[PDB]
């Protein structure tokens, strides 16, 4: 048995900055493509385009990262029997595109688990992002399981949550995920956040969590699609981090370029 | 008539650093893949793997950057009638993958022109990179024209070249490129270096070049696949930079990750 945990792909809001909505949406709040790193379309959301502010999508290159990981899993014959993700759109889109690369997009149905959402301290304000429900995610051609009953529904998350609460629910939900997949296929994939890789696996392995200051510093090191593997040893039944079955993915930037501001014109 | 000039895609040596060869090659100099941003294979080179040191390939993401641009050109209904590139492998690979996006890889044949190589002061040492000749590039399934007769062959390049020489030969070669494509298709694509966007278009437009320092500082701003367009106004015959027919491409990094070092 193996638990794979990885981070979502490149985020639109990180690339395109504080006012990224202005690069993606017109005066009427309709999506527009102003860069090749943006897709042809984005889902309509119940509260309009500003719902994207606390729940940004991945980029085209975010999609490509996800697909490269899926293809690498396929190429290594790493069979994924179940896939879960955080309700964050970026996590759902990442999971969908791993499935594409895996060529399992018509077989695997992604189980959206609010339990896997990151520490709610990272959310601005006193309300949660307006996550797109699984029924709408499926309507947007993301391979989500609309029949999945989450272990920690949105109703059970609080924005006030302590670090301890975040680690504890991550431990709790990870055990419930493993428990329900037992004897239903060896490999489980979680697609979530930078913080998830340690939060989902720390107490699973019997380890004590770090203090929150060291935790936050560490979490800043997890690249997009950062990928870890936590295996259950048959002999002892103990879970332990091990080398993933795929190579790491590393690439650099392609910076912003305005030809008028740079090339000689006079 | 339009002249499009763009930079090659992401470079393998830039991503993986000074000791990048150690990440791509084994004790016998055979290519090894140790990262998903590395391709499945690299061409066999006459002087072995160290020839890559001064002539690095593009990465997987460099290829994807190239194909995206090609796809955008196809979507914009922009027809590329001729394509030229620097002999740098990164430029050739980028040009090929642009053709892939255009779905023109079996019709267009890339014209490898050493005149489009960048300022030779960016080459370490006193010898040029051991560029892979067109017949070998074709053998590696890159869509290169093995019959193209370059306007500035490798034999004509000087490793010790001055800035003014680089700017002048860029002007010279661009004019000769334009002249031989006249009345045989309206749009020309040049796939080369950061420095080529300006060097190839400056004097073409009748402009005075910047000094070498301001040139270098500007050159540092040009991203991978950075794309400009220089159009010939039909009324006057004056060439001028204009808005490209495709959107720009901007993305961030996905840095290194050692799970042993970072995770509990």
């Amino acid at each position: 048995r193996c638990l794979f945990v990885c981070r979502h792909g490149e985020r639109m809001d990180v690339v395109f900055g504080k006012y990224w909505l202005s690069q993606c949406f017109d005066a009427k709040g309709r999506y527009i493509r102003t860069n090749l790193n943006m897709p042809h379309s984005l889902p309509q959301r119940s509260g309009g385009f500003r719902d994207y502010e606390k729940d940004a999508p991945i980029t085209v290159f975010g999609c490509m990262q996800a697909r490269l990981v899926g293809e690498a899993l396929l190429e290594s014959n790493t069979i994924i029997d179940h896939v879960y993700c955080s309700p964050s759109l970026r996590c759902v889109q990442t999971a969908h595109n791993i499935l594409k690369g895996l060529q399992q997009e018509n077989h695997l149905k992604i189980r959206v688990e609010p339990g896997l959402f990151e520490w709610t301290k990272w959310v601005a304000g006193s309300t949660l992002p307006a996550w797109i429900p699984p029924s709408e995610l499926a309507a947007a051609n993301l391979s989500v399981d609309t029949t999945y009953r989450p272990h920690i529904p949105i109703s059970k998350l609080v924005v006030s949550e302590s670090y301890d609460t975040y680690i504890s629910r991550s431990f709790q939900v990870t055990k419930e995920i493993i428990s329900e997949c037992k004897s239903k296929g060896n490999n489980i994939l979680i697609v979530a956040h930078a913080s998830s890789l340690e939060a989902c696996t720390c107490q699973l392995q019997g380890l004590s969590p770090q203090n929150s200051k060291d935790f936050v510093q560490m979490v800043r090191k997890i690249p997009y699609l950062g990928f870890c593997s936590c295996e259950e040893l048959g002999e002892t039944g103990i879970w332990q981090l091990t080398d993933p079955p795929i190579l790491p993915l590393t690439h650099g930037p392609t910076g912003g370029f305005n030809w008028r501001e740079t090339l000689l014109q006079e």
